[PDB]
């Protein structure tokens, strides 16, 4: 299914880091992917279960300046 | 953003590595190609093209083992 998700792009250091937070501290999505990239600069996925979720998600979990937030869809 | 098509490949993140080194020799047929990455072995690999003609092509000159799952689909960018 063609899936909502956010890209989060920066340092994979960063990432790293965000990804132990998001998954120890936040709500509001349904997976969250291991570091990846395409070198210092990564990505990370996030999926979410609708749209609301996301936009829930958006509203509440605190993401660094540095990370880029990119909102899109993807098959999975 | 535009719809990318792309295929996941997904299987045994050893068979997966693998792959993608042999692809990496065959870049001809497919824009871009990740490293493999998990959601949080059952590796993924996600392979992006610059259209659905070269895609096909992909699909029809690659050989890809059976146990790695091919899915084939779009995703933003």
């Amino acid at each position: 299914h063609m899936t909502p998700i956010i890209h989060l792009k920066g340092d994979r250091n960063s990432l790293k880091c965000l990804r132990y937070r998001l998954r120890k501290h936040s709500d509001h999505y349904r997976d969250i992917s291991s570091t990846w990239h395409w070198e210092k600069t990564g990505i990370l996925t996030v999926t979410y279960h609708s749209e609301t979720q996301r936009t829930k998600f958006l509203n509440t979990v605190a993401i660094p300046d540095s990370v880029q937030i990119l909102v899109g869809y993807m098959t999975m």
